[PDB]
């Protein structure tokens, strides 16, 4: 495969969401993407296969038990061999964005550690984790959805698998029928004028980014054409009434 | 249930990832959370149950076919009744954060529309969607992971189901053993001094937010105690060498 992803999770079956459906599912079946899981529960030795433990200092909540998690990570690393970057999904990590996605996609092998409960022992992050990554400034019940989000995002960059690509939001899209609940498709999109359509899409992207995410535009070096189309969109905006 | 979530998706089975595992799975089995899905494919009438269509204006890629998607949405709305907010998962939507999560959790009913391909017809967003929400500045293959991310995040606020809660990152956590690969647990956490432990955790949160996400601190009104602990952490930081 082009990319191999090792996963450490108490719920391996959750990953069927990406390995059995859609473009990511096709990529897996076609060996373009490989997702292999290791479950800490399989590395426990007590009668009840305990995978959590008490946090020192008290306070509510539990943490992932160290030994089972550590052993699971070691096994994954052994299978991945040298060169596999180990990532821990955490809201305290680097916030994921398209730039980070392209960076991550440069790796041939990745091992994703998914926590549960209140998280994992800080010392494991220091001794076993290479990088911490967050999918957003919000808290989820576990690292599985974040891991799948990361896998899905990077998979789009694997040759054969298939906004922010140019630092801009995407333009509106339209399909049949020509008229929907009284709303028509913009005439230009049905003119067959390839060049005019290209400009419409670019101008729409610029206008939408300016109106919805003006911050994204600031840290962007626009081409001469982009500067022109944006100025046109803003002039058009200033010639109209607004709510 | 406390919260009902209707979902429109071409891959309903993906949602088992949250309805069959962990705390969210328990919440569903216990009727605290209800997730009901409608699949556009079930609303098609042609022999091959076509769910995509060509975008006007050409260009690579396809879009969700309007009729099957529209009909699926209408059915969900009929089942939800009045008061159900309809959300479309999209990278052009409002970027999700803990504040947005708490806002969304105030809804008793939500309908989440998951797109695939290049997205959906802009006119449907205008006629059927109330709000657009993004889980991050990156692009995924479909709206299912984003929808599950939103559901998981809001579920944590449903009574009985169970960083950024106080606008700060969480503190480090530790569990057995006392010594791990030569690294010991901070002595204070094993002192049994409740008050000192509380302060250590708060100071750690402040220090970590300052070092990793200084922007988060700016737009925050710190209490007197928080201002003191942060100043102490910064003074401690300035008394040491750094890499
Ligand atoms: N936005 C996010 N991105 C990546 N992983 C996330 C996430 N929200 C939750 N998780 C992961 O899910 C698990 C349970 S959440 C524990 C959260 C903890 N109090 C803290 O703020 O660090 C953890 O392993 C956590 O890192
Ligand atoms: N970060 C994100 N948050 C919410 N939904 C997302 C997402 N990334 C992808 N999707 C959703 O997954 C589907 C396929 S991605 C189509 C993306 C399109 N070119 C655009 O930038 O709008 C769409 O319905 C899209 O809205």
């Amino acid at each position: 495969s082009h990319m191999w992803i090792g996963v450490i999770s108490l719920f391996p079956e959750m990953f069927k969401a990406i390995t059995e459906f859609g473009v990511t599912g096709r990529a897996v079946k076609h060996n373009l993407l490989k997702v292999e899981c290791w479950n800490p529960r399989d590395f426990t030795f007590d009668k009840h296969k305990t995978v959590d433990d008490r946090p020192y200092g008290g306070g509510p909540g539990m943490l992932m038990m160290v030994q089972p998690l550590r052993d699971a990570i070691h096994t994954a690393k052994a299978a991945a061999g040298e060169g596999a970057k180990v990532i821990y999904l955490s809201p305290q990590g680097r916030k994921l964005d398209q730039g980070g996605v392209t960076e991550l996609a440069q790796n041939q092998k990745l091992i994703l550690v998914c926590g549960r409960y209140e998280g994992i022992d800080e010392r494991l992050i220091q001794t076993e984790i290479d990088e911490e990554w967050s999918i957003g400034d919000y808290v989820l019940t576990g690292g599985e959805l974040p891991a799948m989000t990361l896998i899905d995002a990077v998979a789009r960059f694997i040759p054969g698998v298939l906004s922010f690509a140019d630092g801009l939001l995407d333009c509106p899209h339209y399909t049949r029928p020509e008229v929907l609940e009284g709303l028509t498709v913009p005439p230009v999109l049905m003119s067959g004028h390839h060049e005019e359509i290209r400009k419409w899409r670019l101008k729409q992207s610029l206008q939408r980014t300016w109106l919805r995410r003006p911050e994204l535009l600031e840290g962007l070096a626009l081409t001469d054409e982009q500067r022109k189309l944006l100025k046109e969109a803003q002039a058009e905006h200033n010639s109209l009434e607004h709510h």
